[PDB]
């Protein structure tokens, strides 16, 4: 049906969520993710002021017209800002079309292919032992796979860090040797370098953590010129994992056809949505990449019940990252996917199963907050 | 000199603008164009809420710094909302560098390569005779370079949501020869002649217009088609000798390195406020300069004076400058926006004034209310929403 009313709600249940939701005539109603951290209110804004009043009156069933109406439409395209308003609104379509048929998302897409979603926790220390700690307290809750962090020895607006690569080189190798010892091979550990080496760098990283069989080695290096995961690949065999950060199909056409990485990182609200992120998965299953999408705090919610749904259907799903939301987000955005034994199991509700009780998000106004950036020991500003 | 004060103004004097302007403590200022045009609030509360926080107390000499700061520390790289916004800091950093060392921003950059800066004007009509008319009148003017432009038998932001035209690639095809052949005739080869043919092609179609107007010796022929996807010059390059000018609607080197690289490409497009500023475009037009490929920057309307002035600097100093688009802005605009670069005789001649020479009245500006504008979308004659 038409599409009636449209707004965005912004509210901070222990950090910022902004939410897109669509209204039609029937009084049908769907919500999307339009959370970009430290961000928000640019979201905030192109959808206010651009989007949503020319989305008044429009077909809500026509998701596909939609999509191109707004993709090319905007006539500037690509970007964090411009996908993530995108993406809102395409979530939002989905889950109206989805209510529509009556059925949840999963079954929209084409079915189940699997009967669970493997997820992977957080476990971060100070010093290794510390992690260990976090590693053993996660694999009791069920998860079958952690990302694996720790120390390296020697906010409103940003936080500064500070950042030395040759010292995290020469330590990182021994916490990954501490996990396998403790824990053994069964576990999938995985580890994010966060942006930081260069290529040859990360090269030597993958080497050196050959032995430990990681599940995959993330963000190596900074990709907007995809040609920097080349040396990479050419260099180690453990797996590779990029893409948070991106929001098109062409911020990572080339890494996927080259066969540079075997995950593809690329989430929900942050690459245009339901509808984009179908064509990135279908472009990754000709070259054995398999989806690992970004999983945060910071996607709302909504994004993670739509996420679940996505991941129940599409053949070369890999994994689901899971960082659990406060309380008072899961109840500002009620839900019907669970978590069991280290798994999601998607809603059956008609929709992605997520909603957005208005009254309970209203108490909790919007509070800026910025992401770190990463100094150098001389002071270079460096990649967080 | 650390920054004291920074916000950003809006004004619609004729169209909407946005700048940013950025005051350091001892009260030197210096302003950058943030404009998006049909997305205009979404950079301002990039700006507003995100960006103008994090400037207070900032050196403002650490023009490298704040750039990698505000682009790297973003976390969520590139985009025309992001670079935009970086480009208005970049702007306005330089204006502020350029006062303080008591010099034009051309001088900044390393001085004076050319002693004017060559334009090229608009010219379009319903009918070929009417674009004909137009490109007469102009060469009056002293234009050296025109782009022509007419109808297909069979201010762009011009309404407050988005307007729907219909296309016909065929049709536009069968017709855009006979408008240059008729340019040739009338006004014969010393004019330079530019068409835009604004991403409606697929690659071999481009190729194909591009083989067709090879006779009418085009200056170039621009925005054959969307290119996100970079290889889709490749055809195009393979099957003509017409020139080819690409990226009004990039905002970054990586929207672009392989079209340089490759050399698909003749011109590139992508101007100072969209393409990250000075900063990041002294290093587009380098990495251009490698391959023979020379500068145009896009110069709509939809840029403010602020960038119109800082880019005749920079097309001032640049060695592989190829040519200054120039829609003229309307009066009001550029009384909201004193500035002291000059057009005569077809070509812009950069300031003296130290800084860019461009400067914003604030109590005229406030005079001109926002006025919502969107851009137009195209649809092809089954519905099909296509490229505008
Ligand atoms: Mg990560
Ligand atoms: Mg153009």
């Amino acid at each position: 049906l038409k599409i009636r009313d449209a707004y965005t709600i912004v509210t901070c249940p222990g950090r910022n969520f902004v939410t897109l939701k669509i209204v039609t005539e029937s009084g049908t109603h769907g919500i999307g993710d339009a959370t970009l951290n430290g961000r928000e209110m640019a979201v905030a804004a192109y959808l206010d002021e651009h989007v949503v009043p020319a989305l008044i009156g429009r077909d809500a069933g026509r998701i596909e017209d939609t999509w191109q109406y707004l993709y090319r439409g905007a006539y500037w395209r690509r970007g964090p800002v411009t996908m993530t308003a995108i993406a809102a609104v395409d979530m939002a379509l989905w889950d109206i079309k989805a209510k529509a048929a009556g059925m949840p998302l999963y079954q929209l897409l084409g079915g189940k292919s699997r009967e669970r979603v493997m997820t992977y926790a957080h476990c971060t220390g100070q010093t290794i032992e510390d992690c260990l700690g976090e590693v053993a307290r996660h694999v009791e809750l069920g998860y079958r796979a952690v990302r694996v962090q720790s120390g390296v020895p020697g906010s409103s607006l940003p936080a500064e860090h500070v950042w030395s690569t040759e010292k995290y080189l020469n330590h990182a190798p021994k916490l990954f040797a501490a996990v396998r010892e403790r824990f053994g091979d069964d576990l999938h550990v995985l580890h994010d370098v966060h942006h930081r080496l260069t290529p040859i760098e990360a090269a030597r990283l993958g080497k050196a953590v050959e032995p430990y069989h990681l599940f995959w080695l993330e963000d190596c290096v900074p990709a907007e010129n995809q040609e920097s995961l080349r040396l990479i690949r050419e260099h180690t065999t453990t797996p590779l994992a990029i893409g948070e950060v991106f929001n098109s199909i062409h911020d990572c056409r080339e890494l996927i056809q080259n066969q540079w990485i075997d995950y593809i990182r690329m989430p929900l609200t942050h690459g245009g949505g339901i509808t984009a992120m179908r064509r990135v998965a279908d472009l990754a299953s000709l070259y054995h990449v398999r989806t690992g999408f970004h999983g945060p705090t910071d996607l709302s919610p909504v994004c993670l019940g739509a996420a679940i749904h996505f991941d129940t259907w599409v053949p070369n799903f890999g994994i689901q990252e899971h960082m659990p939301h406060t309380d008072e987000t899961d109840a500002v955005f009620p839900h019907d996917y669970r978590f069991e034994d280290g798994h999601f199991l998607a809603g059956e509700s008609p929709g992605h199963g997520v909603d957005i009780d208005e009254e309970l998000a209203a108490k909790y106004p919007y509070e800026r907050a910025s992401l770190p950036v990463n100094r150098l020991e001389d002071g270079t500003l460096w990649h967080w």
